[PDB]
Order: structure tokens, then C-alpha cells, then sequence
């Protein structure tokens, strides 16, 4: 399956919709550039499964989203552990722009 | 912290002493050539957490040691996923030299 | 697209089937241990695009496999060069068990 | 071959020069601290050859480089698709510091 | 064995203490946010041994710590090279708040 | 430079020739194909400098090399750490077809 993440609710809030989202092995997240850019993904080493840090770096997109549209996609594989990802917006941390997905296995 | 398996039982048998052992991150395991040599330590691509090559390759000691005394060590750092690693002695495969390492995390 | 190649043909010969392979960018070759066991799939260093050693040693197989419906997987992503990939099985060498897999791009 | 790129142009311009290069594989592309600093290299995941997120980390130099002289050095070899990449400067995103790399093969 | 470098002196200084350490193989460094965040350790490059850019992004804490008592640690394996490793804190760089990390070998 | 290495003398002895060479930073060490073929290169996790693994499985030539004149380099760049590099041919190590290479620095 994939869901789809907006970031940047429509009623003009600075948070991901949906903040939490449960996704089986083999799903996709689809985060969607949606308002009130810029925004980022970024996963930090000890909030992903096994504090570890060489899998929070390649699930972070760093880069700042400017243009509507623009998307990000993570597909979980069997490769990636099961347990909860806890990721934030930087230049909206303090608006509490933070998300979370939940991998069930 | 430091679990010691020896590559061929006192005994005199094809066997890794322990055969199962159960670590925790941060651990290390170390193998000692002990009794009726060669051995070396093989990881397949399946038989290790997500079913990565990459890591298997990185684990898997294929050179043959000769020498009672020579060493392999491996800290399973946070880099390494939870789960069981099947891995086994390519020389001594028919006799059943077969040894599983369980991390919990 | 899969492109599915056996070790070990149903006439009982020594060889991989299909020995040539065209594939597209995205498409995954996939091998099954079919008859007359062991079989490994040897990239050398230099009989891949480039002459790289570093992806010859990722796509090399070095590991024997033994029981029947085993398989590795290849998915020629955009990370791969184009060019003939020349692999061959260690055991049955001299059998003449060869292989060619040519990715178009 | 080795094409130096100078970060700020000795127009006192904030662009790449040149803006625009044309590779072959195996030649160098050379990144020259010029004027104007800070500056960086980043390539998004979108705006490499084949969307690959892993090969758009590899090449992107996120740190800020200040003094003149300062470079940074990729040799696109075999193991980089061909096509063409697209970067730019972070601090001077909105000046429209952007630059583009189009590897032939 | 484990050694421990706060990021920000008690004195509330923007610096590391110690600001120089030797370590050596199989031990780990380890940052805790102390005074004055926000911090993050940046390796350059060229400020690792061999001008390993792979090596300077797997060791580099990117992100932004706040809370106090948040900790990074590196344990220097034998898969990390000697020699001196320079890091600096991005927000205190003009302060002068850089590391250096001297693993003996 | 290039330094050139045979394998196999011209003696019909089990040999590297020349068996011990030194190598400055930048210079290649190139392994030809002579007399009494299969041979291979293969350094051990503890044979070189700083006991890494990964750097012994990056040189390690582990396939068979069959027909005269096929070739291995390995240029000795910057990345590469100074000190003694042993290796050895695994079908002619009873006979002794040891090897070793000091990289000054
Ligand atoms: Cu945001
Ligand atoms: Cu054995
Ligand atoms: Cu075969
Ligand atoms: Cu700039
Ligand atoms: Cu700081
Ligand atoms: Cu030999
Ligand atoms: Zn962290
Ligand atoms: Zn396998
Ligand atoms: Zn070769
Ligand atoms: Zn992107
Ligand atoms: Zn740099
Ligand atoms: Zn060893």
C-alpha cells in the first residue's frame, strides 16, 4: 500500500497529516509538499528501531521542499526493522511539526 | 560482554562451542580455532536480519584459519538489526558445523 | 520486469538457462538452484562495465547453495552500469558454466 | 580530464563558473572556493539520474566551506549513471545559484 | 575506555572539554550536551584520516541537539582508520568551538 | 609508479616475484599472471594496518585467475593506511606462495 503524508495540514497548521501512521512490510510513505513550505524529513539516530544511526541518515531528506508536489517516498522493505520512527520538520520543530510511523511485523 | 566461541569442541568434535548464543548490542563475539582445522565463519545473504547481503558479506570470516589461537571478533554495534544470524564452517558443512547468534533488541 | 535464469538445466547439463539475458533498467534477474548442485554466481572484476571490482564483488554470489528452489535476486536499478555482466559458477568451471546478462540503457 | 568550477564568479556574481558542464566518464569535476562564501554543493534525490537518493548523498557536499582555495573533487566514473545532475548552493539559493552536470556514455 | 566530552564547558564556554583526545582502538567517544545548546558535530572530509568523505558523513551528528544530557557516541572499531579526526559545533564555529580526536595505532 | 608482480617465477617456482616490495603513496602494485596457474591475492583481516577487516576484503583478489597475462592493480592512494601488507595465494600456500607490501608514509 502506500499512504500519503501532507505536509502542512490544510487548515494552514505547520504538522504532518496524518502525525501517526501504522504501515506493514512492503508499504510506502508518500510525503507531500502541501503548505506553508519550506519542510524536511528528518529521523534522528536514536528515534528509529535500534538507534541506528547509518539507517536514520538514509531515511532523513535533509534538503528543504519548497514547491508544492514535491515528494518524498520510503517503501519498507523486509530490510528495515519493525518498531516506531519518530521523525521532526527543522524549521518548524518548534511548532511541534513532528510525525511518527509505526512498521507492525 | 565478550562471548568466547570455540571453533571445535574438547571434545574433539566438528561443533562451535557454544552453538547458540544469545547477545545484546554492544557485545562482541569472539571465535578461537580450537580442535581439527580449518574453519572459517560463513554468513549467507538469507540467513541474516532483512536478508542483507551487504551485511552477510561484511560478517562472513570466508578465509580458512590453520593456526589453534587465531581470532575473529565482532562488536555488534548499533549498526547491526536485531535478530538471529545463522552462520556456518564451509569445510566441515556436512558434518552439521553450524552456529546461531541471536541479538535482542 | 524478472527474468528468471536456472543453474542447471532439465537435460541434466552443466550450464544456466538462459546462458544470454538482455535486461532493462529496473529489471530483476532471478536465479533458482535447479539441478546437480552446488552452483555460485562469479562476477569478475573485470567482466563487468568499467572493470569495477567494488560491483563485481556485490553482485558475486561467492557462497554455494545446495538445496533445490533457492534463489538471488538482481534488480538492475539506475545505480548499475549498461554493459555485458560475464559470470560464471566456481565448481562447474570447467564444465563450461558460463553466463551473460546484458543490460541496455 | 579536470573541469574547475569556481563557486562565485570573479564578477563578484553569486554563480557557478561555469553554470553549465558537459563530463565524460572517468573525468573530474573540480569545485573552487572563490568568492563570496559560505557555499555548498547539493544534489537532490529528484535531480540525479534515476531519483537515487543514495547516489544524490554521496555526491552532496552539505558542509559550508569559507576560505578561498577550499575544493572538492568527484570523478564520475563507471559506477555513475549517465545524464544529467542537477545542484545548488544553499545560503545562496535564491540567488539562483544553481549549476548542472550532464555526463555522455 | 569511554571517553566523555561535553559540549560546553561548565564555565560556560563555547567549547568541548576536553578539547583534545587520544583514543584508542575499540574505544568510544562519548558527547553529552552540557551548556549553552544548541550543538552538533560536523567532520569534514578532509579532516578525517585518507580525506574519507563516506567515513566524515557516517561520523558527522548533522543535527541539532537541545536537550541536556542528549549523547553521540563513536566506538573507534578497527574499521575506522588512525590517526587525527578534527570536528567543530556549526552554531559556535566563529567561537572557535572546535575537537580533535587522535586515535593511536 | 607501477610496480609489477609475478606470479609464479619464471624459475617454475611458487612465487611472487619480486616476494617483498615497498610502495610509496600513489604508486600501483600490479599483479600479472606467470607460471603454474590458478593463483589469487587474498589478505587477511590482521595481515594489514589497523586490523581492517573491510580494507583486507577490498584488496583480496578470492576468484581463481587461470590464463597467462591477466592482471590485478590496487593504486595505494591516500586512503590507504602506511605499514606491511601480507597476502598470500590460498592453492600454493602450503608451498609457501606468501607475499608482502610496505607502504611508506
Ligand atoms: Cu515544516
Ligand atoms: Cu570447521
Ligand atoms: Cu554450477
Ligand atoms: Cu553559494
Ligand atoms: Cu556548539
Ligand atoms: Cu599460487
Ligand atoms: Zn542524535
Ligand atoms: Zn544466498
Ligand atoms: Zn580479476
Ligand atoms: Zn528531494
Ligand atoms: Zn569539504
Ligand atoms: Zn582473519
Amino acid at each position: 500500500e502506500t499512504f500519503t503524508v501532507k505536509m502542512g495540514a490544510d487548515s494552514g497548521l505547520l504538522q504532518f497529516e496524518p502525525a501517526n501512521v501504522t504501515v506493514h512490510p512492503g508499504d510506502t510513505v508518500k510525503w507531500v509538499n502541501n503548505k506553508l513550505p519550506p519542510h524536511n524529513i528528518l529521523f534522528d539516530d536514536k528515534q528509529v528501531p535500534g538507534a541506528s544511526k547509518e539507517l536514520a541518515d538514509k531515511l532523513s531528506h535533509s534538503q528543504l521542499m519548497f514547491s508544492p508536489g514535491e515528494s518524498y517516498e520510503i517503501t519498507f522493505s523486509s530490510d528495515f526493522p519493525a518498531g516506531t520512527y519518530t521523525y521532526y520538520c527543522a524549521p518548524h520543530r518548534g511548532a511541534g511539526m513532528v510525525g511518527k510511523i509505526t512498521v507492525e511485523g
